[PDB]
């Protein structure tokens, strides 16, 4: 009966009844990029509900010792983070006909932003914690200036309306991956300044409007038919 049960328990039923609803809107529909957007975003939430379930029941939660404590880590977290972060930066790249090696190197910066994330969040020499969070954003920010810059260049070709449905998903994306470096650092993996109870509540906010809000922007525009 840990304190932050109650958001993994909210966190768990609003992944759930996106996912849910996406699916439905999504085997609907039979314009074929349409279905590849949907195929994709339906995805993002699925996987978030599994973990936040994992998390809910005690599962992905580990003990690492720093600073002359024992401190609760959330693992599974970074197992969600790992897929659903490079999807949901597809289904940007997708929307602005990026090119594939873009793509590429988008994918590998996330991976790298995610692993080495964990890596800190795992590590047992307290200062070396932030040498790996210092990493793990530079990662975060090389995505976000290229999904900034580069991708609204991209996004400059396309017609008005996907433009536009590209430049709300775009500022969301901004606004609240931007967050995760900043609650990491102060909360429970960090400075311990915020209790994992509201940390946790932070974090399933970001979530479910990284997640199931983009979804929603995204699956409700005309940009996704072909
Ligand atoms: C019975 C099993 C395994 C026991 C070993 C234990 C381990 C983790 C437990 C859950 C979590 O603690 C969160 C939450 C706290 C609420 O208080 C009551 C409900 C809930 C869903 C718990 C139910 C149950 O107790 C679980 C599944
Ligand atoms: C659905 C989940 C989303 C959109 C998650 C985004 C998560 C990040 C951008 C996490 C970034 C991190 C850093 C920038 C450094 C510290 C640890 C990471 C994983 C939290
Ligand atoms: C023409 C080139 C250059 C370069 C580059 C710049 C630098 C730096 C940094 C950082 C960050 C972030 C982010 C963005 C976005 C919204
Ligand atoms: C006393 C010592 C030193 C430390 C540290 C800091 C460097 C912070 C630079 C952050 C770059 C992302
Ligand atoms: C005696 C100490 C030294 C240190 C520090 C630091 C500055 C490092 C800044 C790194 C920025 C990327
Ligand atoms: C598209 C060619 C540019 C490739 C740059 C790759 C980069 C970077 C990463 C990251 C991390 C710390
Ligand atoms: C893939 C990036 C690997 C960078 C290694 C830096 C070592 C950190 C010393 C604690
Ligand atoms: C001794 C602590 C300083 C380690 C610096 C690691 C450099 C990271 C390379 C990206
Ligand atoms: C806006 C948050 C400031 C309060 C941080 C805390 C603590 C003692």
């Amino acid at each position: 009966g840990r304190p932050e049960w109650i958001w993994l328990a909210l966190g768990t039923a609003l992944m759930g009844l996106g996912t849910l609803y996406f699916l439905v809107k999504g085997m609907g529909v039979s314009d074929p990029d349409a279905k590849k957007f949907y195929a994709i975003t339906t995805l993002v939430p699925a996987i978030a509900f599994t973990m936040y379930l994992s998390m809910l029941l005690g599962y992905g939660l580990t003990m690492v010792p720093f600073g002359g404590e024992q401190n609760p880590i959330y693992w599974a977290r970074y197992a969600d983070w790992l897929f659903t972060t490079p999807l949901l930066l597809l289904d940007l790249a997708l929307l602005v006909d990026a090119d594939q090696g873009t793509i590429l190197a988008l994918v590998g910066a996330d991976g790298i932003m995610i692993g080495t994330g964990l890596v800190g969040a795992l590590t047992k020499v307290y200062s070396y914690r932030f040498v790996w969070w210092a990493i793990s954003t530079a990662a975060m920010l090389y995505i976000l200036y290229v999904a900034f810059f580069g991708f609204t260049s991209k996004a400059e070709s396309m017609r008005p309306e996907v433009a536009s449905t590209f430049k709300v998903l775009r500022n969301v994306t901004v606004v609240l991956w931007s967050a995760y470096p900043v609650v990491w650092l102060i909360g429970s993996e960090g400075a311990g300044i915020v209790p994992l109870n509201i940390e946790t509540l932070l974090f399933m906010v970001l979530d479910v409007s990284a997640k199931v809000g983009f979804g929603l922007i995204l699956l409700r525009s005309r940009a996704i038919f072909g």
